[PDB]
């Protein structure tokens, strides 16, 4: 009901601590995913302690309005954390042991730059507001914040669940106090993205090429034209995996590059038929023999190129 | 009001039933599925026993103020279950009688790899929380387990729904206690997946092996390059049905190898043409021959090592 | 309040009835129909009644919370009703006059078979629990079951709105009472499914059936598989109206048939094209002329077999 | 608290009046537009006037418990409207000035037959119930009744926001009530629907027409299904603007209509060829070159019927 | 409890600001964009003021319930604020600093002419209410507004977030007063729209172009009708990029501008064919020749005339 008195000057200290049991609904749309976990807090109030042989018990089990609980909040939320309380116990020397579960969305921005391979760190940001009488701190207690032996990540790699020990304060309000951050840090697990985007994108491509290997222009029109139109329709079909991004993205410059192949395909082709067709076939000859080696090579290095640029 | 005070120091024993009554909203997109069901709970309070005769009746029915409820929560839930009671009767032995209809989104993980005959255990977890007191323990009563004569599951066979009757204690919390789970095992109906998935995507293929009988180069890029279309196409039509899965599904391989097979189709119809041009048809007319029963034996040859792979 | 006493052993009668205003969010997807309507319930109550001269009034007006209201609700809802009061009227002998308007997302599966010729119950499942001291039976007043003037069902007809007379009792719960049932008996109106789905469908297959009057196996091979394209692209159109259905509808049938019309179209294309190859055109020339009278008398004869199966 | 009593048999008038600031979400599927607006409510209660001298105030501000307020519910909506007070006004004389900002979804049917030049009447209907002491009845205070300089209606025109001055009582209860109609009569923009829509898809089709002066059955036969199938690609482009109706449109006749000329095109094109290969190429010619003229005659004329059978 | 007095006839002062901490969920089809941030008030009341010494303190802290605080409102929202204040902080001098922590829905039209190079003037309207004592007029403490060195907005550069310092008053009330706007101009960073949406679109109209370095009708045919059907279909693939609008823009100008080019692309392949056929080559191949450098020509002057029509 009544905040506890400073003994001296020094600020009450709230040691936090966050176990994840479930994790859903990762929306990549709204760069948002959702959370089911325990919230663990710890501090000292000596108004609570006792003497444990007139008391009977070690323990003392309150309900949540008979004692003060800090007012902790989490930043990136769409909406306030929903709770439910599990337990309070009190052990003998006063310190307070609160528990509670929740499940909230959280806002934590995603980078696409590196996908289909791409790593991130997922953030939840904790907050506690300081009073008149009194100042609190927060801290984090490593031995309250863990991942279960049920954790399910499906499609990723959870590769530290380390919280930030020094997390710095947030210079928005008025008054600047530290904001506890808990640092997820995830990376994308990507075999199945190489049979179902990659290797059937590179088989298109590839047929078009097999236009080098032909001298009727008909034939190789319906080549590279119908091949053009599967690639966007496999674009169509892949749309949902791909993200929409503003910014340039590993995957979509690949994706451009193929789009310039299929436009300079279509000029060999056409250079080609012209050069045969105004008597001169050597020299159409000669491109068309050239293509051949010119067009993979010049793609293998261009992707090397990329992945240099990107990695 | 107060707890059940332990003869000895046995646990309470509460008895747990769920009458599946209706399963809505099945997401195969987020693994989610929404359930509306009767939980009833059985529990002895011998402070609310009675003789029949001086009391008049058989039964007495109390409001959920009025008596002790152990607080039953649901594990693997987006937040807390629609709790509305429908019944509380008590017998004259003291033994209460709890009857509640609840509607709660449950997260429930699914396995897409052996799909479309795929076959799920779908979970729901059950869990109470032990007072100081006396310590509560979790049954399950075989008796009000049940779902209705209109159960209605479009599209699955419903396998058991026999509960977890030895379920695990999750040693998540500081004080582990059991959780009792509701294994619903069900399996995957097909009879609509051959003719709408399967076989129009193996005529689309079929197709393309025409060109095996036909020496038009013109004739056989169209019926290669098209059918690749018409086949991408057809993806995009049934991508509803099919999963979007980070991992490898035998849908999935399958789909993979018939682009593959697009591709190296591609591949003897320019070599077979290339033959022709560079004077030597007889080697030509021996590829195409071949092809035509060595595509139809690979394809059928990979598919049972496919088959084999995932079952 | 208090329930009112039973004179003799008889079950307490409530009259029910169901005014539908406004019918929306009709989503064919989740097998659910949101419903806009009044509820009527009508009983006598002995202890409400009085003599009118001495009272003043006919009538008597009362809040909800100042008698005692029957617990109705409803069987098939994702979550229950939405709760408006609208009015409350006791007549001189103490015969309740109730009324609310409320607004839920009804559960009832749909048979899609028949479609787009398909014939509907939709159903809407009343209840009432009965109480220890007097047991509470339903009933229908066909004076205050039905719908207005304004009624709008845009692309059905509604045949009945007679609700089930005799409601069987549902054997779910321990105690057996009869659920008071309102089947709404519909029929699919389909003066568009016609011009806007069948027809364009049967000019996109009539069009393949052009290559049984050609010779150029070129023109063919782009006939067939060009309008097989047009055919899965036609079927994407139109995804949205054709139903996603674990069992075989009949257009699904039709569909499936039209698959295999193109396939079949494909292997007679490049059976005349290798016979006048292998230089046996007498044979190439009958069998084209043949599938010109072969192919339209096979589907018209397919397509009645279909619809007796079906119908 | 109380409602105020008549002076005589008078019923109690309430002035009404929206102003309608944002309208949002208009889905062309369900029927249906949601709403933001401000509700205001003018009557007179002489229980609450005063002198202004002694009052010492011109003005008297009160909270919704305060004083009595009338029961005002809109018929048309998915569900009760977003409760949000902003002001309660008291002048010297009595007269209430109630204030509230609302939010909900409107159902309002839409006749898409006239579409893209299609008008609408968009409804929103207001309601009271009379209460026992006092019959209420509605107004309408046009003063009170707009739309702001900033409203947003993109690709539409508002012709008349003149609500419903004499609107008949609904004879759906018991009692009958006059309930206050709000007409909302808006005309489509189409400065868009040509360029976007009918234009492009007038494009292809006259690229099929091109088949009237070729000769090549190969070229004829790419031009005719390739470009179906550019169409039904642009029907797919499209499909968001068109309507999902269950009766036969404007726009869905046209559509249809070019779905058989493209038929007829093959019919042509196949003939043609066929009186060619028979060895009759007199006829061949006069049909193409009659087909010039005709396909584009009788194209206009029966767009000119369409438009008459629909305006 | 009671709003403060004034010592004379002048309004009380509400010096207002917004801290924009996070701007998510930027959904361009409602034309909504969800907001987090924080909101600041700032207004003197001689009521709470103290002498220092006596009080010991130099700042006073109150909850919201224990003094007067203006109803504050947003006009432009889907739904209310979220209700979540962080500190209420009095002065010596009677002076109150208020902060909340707020998110909201914002309605907020956006102009789709000048897109992908669009810019916009987002708009977020505070209004107060004026009470009967003391009329309440709002003022923009540039001091308590601003974004965090952490705010970033992907695919937008934030212009000025300079507020309405003059904002005039909405006349949609009986009472008019000032409604402080808050202005936020942003234009539309679109490094990505030209390699994702425009070069692509280019690439695929060019390749129908290679129809005038080549003879054969058949391959010509192809070219055209091919391509635009790749045209279509990369129109699907971007359609979420685009906006869906009831106007004219000047992406939609450029897209309709490119369906025109492929009819006339149609009509020079189709006239070129046959004056061939017509026995007049000389005239075909001069037309041919000229439309090399008349579509490419024509194409870039007709650009430079959208351009400017449109900027």
């Amino acid at each position: 009901v009544s905040p506890p008195p400073p003994i001296a000057d020094e600020p009450l200290t709230v040691n936090t601590g966050i176990y994840l049991i479930e994790c859903y609904s990762l929306d990549d749309k709204a760069e948002t995913f959702k959370v089911n976990a325990f919230l663990s807090l710890s501090w000292k109030d000596r108004r609570l302690a006792f003497d444990p042989v007139r008391s009977g018990v070690r323990v003392k089990t309150y309900e949540p309005e008979a004692i003060w609980i800090p007012e902790i909040r989490f930043v990136n939320v769409e909406n306030a954390r929903d709770a439910d309380v599990v337990d309070i116990s009190v052990s003998p020397d006063g310190t307070v042991q609160y528990l509670e579960r929740f499940s909230a969305r959280v806002l934590s921005p995603l980078d696409f730059r590196r996908y289909p391979f791409d790593s991130q760190t997922l953030h939840i940001y904790l907050i506690v507001r300081s009073v008149d009488t009194r100042n609190i701190v927060l801290a984090v207690d490593l031995e309250k914040v863990g991942k279960n032996d049920d954790v399910f990540l499906t499609g990723w790699d959870i590769e530290s669940f380390t919280a930030v020990v020094k997390p710095a304060n947030f210079a928005l309000e008025d008054r600047l106090e530290s904001k506890l951050d808990y640092q997820l840090r995830i990376s994308r697990q990507y075999f199945s993205y190489i049979p179902n985007i990659i290797l059937p994108m590179l088989f298109i491509l590839f047929i078009s090429w097999t236009a080098f290997w032909s001298t009727s222009y008909e034939a190789n029109v319906t080549l590279v034209v119908s091949t053009l139109i599967a690639h966007i329709a496999f674009n169509i079909l892949v749309e949902t995996n791909l993200p929409k991004t503003p910014y340039m993205t590993y995957t979509g410059a690949i994706i451009f590059m193929i789009y310039l192949f299929y436009f300079v395909a279509v000029i060999e082709v056409t250079v080609q038929h012209y050069l045969k067709v105004e008597s001169q076939p050597a020299r159409a000859a000669s491109i068309t023999r050239a293509s051949r080696i010119a067009f993979p090579v010049v793609f293998l290095l261009a992707n090397i190129i990329l992945a240099f640029l990107f990695f």
